[PDB]
């Protein structure tokens, strides 16, 4: 039970470079403007192999529930409909999301009491920091 680290109840407190990442991924003015405002909850649970992330916010809720290494059907926040995969590698959930022949990968890892998500997508990196709620 290494996710033990992960488990909680997590707020946003930072963002950087996040405008650009969502540019990216395809991600159209209006939506970008208002996803980029929120500031949300994450509640990340495990209920034996199933992991559940779930994200409450102003502008959208989303919610995986995973097994590792078991590809499933994700919608994001922006309403992509995504093929995703998450592993652990090395104390880190490594998330990669395939759609319309494109491919963006989210880590996220603990760092000191953060929970700090790193989103890629071809050369543009964006951290995303977590307190505890
Ligand atoms: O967990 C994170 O920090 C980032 C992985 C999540 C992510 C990807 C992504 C792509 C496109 C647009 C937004 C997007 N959000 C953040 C986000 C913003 C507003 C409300 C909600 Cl529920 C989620």
């Amino acid at each position: 039970h290494m996710c033990d680290a992960f488990v909680g109840t997590w707020k946003l407190v930072s963002s950087e470079n996040f405008d650009d990442y969502m540019k990216e991924v395809g991600v159209g003015f209006a939506t970008r403007k208002v996803a980029g405002m929120a500031k949300p909850n994450m509640i990340i649970s495990v209920n034996g192999d199933v992991i559940t992330i779930k994200s409450e916010s102003t502008f959208k809720n989303t919610e995986i529930s995973f097994i590792l290494g078991q590809e499933f059907d994700e919608v994001t926040a922006d309403d992509r409909k995504v093929k995703s995969t998450i592993t652990l590698d090395g104390g880190v959930l490594v998330h990669v999301q395939k759609w319309d022949g494109k491919s963006t990968t989210i880590k996220r890892k603990r760092e000191d009491d953060k929970l700090v998500v790193e989103c890629v997508m071809k050369g543009v990196t964006s951290t995303r920091v977590y307190e505890r709620a």
